[PDB]
Formats: structure tokens, C-alpha cells, sequence
């Protein structure tokens, strides 16, 4: 059926001939909990190359629209935001995407986790990959599981930047990251950092610990796939004004009265499956501002967020927080 617009009035201010093009990786994330990131208070070093690298920000407090995949990565990109949400009819709405795409920016979506839940579909099919196929992610045979990492999909990302060279760019990567119930096959050996592991796919039988070794070795593998994209998008910066944004999809159940997984309904699940790290790095270049990191933020800042990277202005959105400032120093 028809697409319903919601963004017609947008407007993007400058354009890639009279400014520097932008270039923007936006990594989403999977099952990642804020309560377990080092930055938000948690005992372990579970990013510790994001800690070396400046100007990343990390924001303390911020909540998905919902516990599972298909729920929550259209209402990422959504402009309904997730009071109005619906989600058997978000794949007809236009979408931040659409929005970025008929102004001339150029979209890129790998996937390294099952597909884009829709928000992919209105735009040309070339533009989505499946980064699972050990035809295209080349990181597939470094675990004895013969997993395809998410690292891969940085490879030939210059291939696409050169194809596009001189526009706007936005690169959504989608991550496999800390999906369960199989933490321990997430990540490679050189990650196997806190030990014992579960290495059992019944988390209940695993002793507790062993099963926080696991999902804490996962994030360790997710920090190192953000360091090494913006380490990729640091190769770029003479030419383009780069920046990442990392949200993850919702958080997961470690156990917590006997619960594991996620994806319960909002109304009763507990804060552990909807509390999720977000984290934004810029170049010193770009003039791009981060709100603060206390900031009480939602999904609902992403799409405004991805608009702003771009100048674009939509009306629909013109109230909300985005994870960065409206305000640029000169
Ligand atoms: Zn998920």
C-alpha cells in the first residue's frame, strides 16, 4: 500500500558542494544493557578501547521503545515515535531513511544480525546486504563456530565510500552483538577475558557467573567492533565530516527473578530488557555538539539525531531531544 508521509516539509540547509560531505555509521545495536557498560557504573572494564579514544560520549540514561528486534529497530527509525508506534504498519510509513534517501543522501544498510525489519524496504534493494553470508562478511572463520562476526562488515565499506565519493553517506550496521541464549559463541577467543564461561544453551543450569562471563566477553567483542569503526571512519576525515552513533535494539534478562531473554511485553517487562547504552563519537572537526550525559532519552531521539548529522529540518520532530545540541559554537 501507499507510503503515508510524515517529514513532506523537510529540508536539508547545505549540501555536500558547499560543505565538507558527512559521512555517519550508525551501529545498532543487539541485546547490549546499559548496567553493563563500565561508563554507567558497572565494575568491570567492559570498553576499554572506547575509553581510550576521545570524544566519545556515552549517555547514562536511555531507554528502548521495546524488547525485541522487531519491535524496536522500526520504531528506531520511525517518526511516530513510540507513544503512537504501531508495528504492523510501520514498514508504510516513511521513515528517517526515506526521509535521508529523496534528499540525496546515500543510504548503505549491512546486517550481521537478520534484516532491517522493514525499514529497508522502499529503497533500492542493492542498498541492503546480509552481512550473515560468509560470501559477503570475509570474518567468518576465526571461532570454532564458524560464526560471521560484525567486524566484517567494515570491509570494503571503501569500495561504497568511493562509489559515493563527494555525497553524504549514512551507514547502518547491524550488529549481532550480545544475542542470547548463546552469549559464549558471540565473540573470539582473543575476547575470552572473564572466565569461567556457560558454554551450555540452558542459562538456568549454567552457574550464574559464568553465565555474566559470557555476556560481559560479548561486550568486550561489541566494544572492539565500535573502536575499529570509528578507527574506519577516522581514515575519512580529511574528506568528510564523520561521525557514529551506537544504540542498542533493548537490553536482556540475566536471571533476574528467574527471567532470561527479552522480548516480553512493555507493560510488564522489567527494566533490565528496556535500559540500553548509547554512545556518540564526532570528529573535532564536524562542530557537532553532544547533549549532555545525563540527558533522559529514548529511541525516540534517534531519528531527530540522524536528521540533524544531515541539516535536515522536519517538522514532525521540530520538539524532540536528539542526542546532540542545537546550538554550535563558532
Ligand atoms: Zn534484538
Amino acid at each position: 500500500k501507499d507510503t503515508i508521509y510524515h517529514a513532506k516539509d523537510a529540508v536539508q540547509a547545505t549540501k555536500p558542494d558547499m560543505r565538507k560531505p558527512r559521512l555517519v555509521v550508525f551501529v545498532v545495536g543487539e541485546t547490549a544493557r546499559a548496567d553493563h557498560v563500565s561508563f554507567n557504573g558497572y565494575e568491570r572494564d567492559t570498553f576499554p578501547q572506547l575509553a581510550k579514544i576521545d570524544g566519545v560520549t556515552n549517555f547514562s540514561n536511555v531507554t528502548s521503545c521495546g524488547t525485541s528486534t522487531a519491535y524496536s529497530v522500526p520504531c528506531m527509525f520511525s517518526y511516530l515515535g513510540a507513544d503512537e508506534y504501531d508495528v504492523d504498519t510501520a514498514k508504510y510509513q516513511e521513515n528517517v531513511l526515506d526521509t535521508l534517501d529523496r534528499l540525496g543522501v546515500s543510504i548503505l544498510w549491512r546486517d550481521n544480525n537478520s534484516d532491517s525489519k522493514g525499514v529497508m524496504d522502499k529503497l533500492p534493494k542493492a542498498q541492503f546486504a546480509d552481512y550473515k553470508s560468509a560470501t559477503n562478511n570475509a570474518i567468518c572463520n576465526t571461532n570454532p563456530y564458524n560464526e560471521c562476526r560484525d567486524v566484517g562488515m567494515l570491509v570494503g565499506l571503501d569500495d561504497f565510500v568511493a562509489a559515493n565519493n563527494g555525497k553524504d553517506m549514512l551507514i547502518m550496521l547491524h550488529q549481532m552483538g550480545n544475542h542470547g541464549p548463546a552469549y559464549f559463541k558471540r565473540y573470539d577467543e582473543k575476547f575470552a577475558k572473564f572466565t569461567p564461561v556457560c558454554e551450555g544453551n540452558e542459562l538456568a543450569k549454567c552457574e550464574h557467573q559464568s553465565l555474566i562471563n559470557a555476556y560481559d566477553n560479548a561486550l568486550l567483542a561489541t566494544d572492539d567492533f565500535i573502536a575499529q569503526s570509528i578507527q574506519w571512519l577516522q581514515t575519512h576525515s580529511n574528506a568528510y565530516d564523520v561521525s557514529m552513533l551506537y544504540v542498542s535494539d533493548h537490553g536482556e534478562s540475566l536471571g533476574e527473578n528467574g527471567v532470561y531473554l527479552h522480548g516480553m511485553p512493555n507493560a510488564f517487562a522489567p527494566k533490565e530488557q528496556r535500559s540500553v547504552p548509547a554512545f556518540f563519537w564526532t570528529d573535532k572537526q564536524t562542530g557537532i555538539t553532544p547533549m549532555a550525559t545525563d540527558t533522559v532519552l529514548t529511541h525516540d531521539a534517534i531519528t531527530p539525531t540522524l536528521l540533524k548529522l544531515f541539516d535536515v529540518t522536519a517538522d514532525k520532530v521540530k520538539d524532540r531531544t536528539a542526542f546532540i545540541r542545537l546550538e554550535h559554537h563558532h
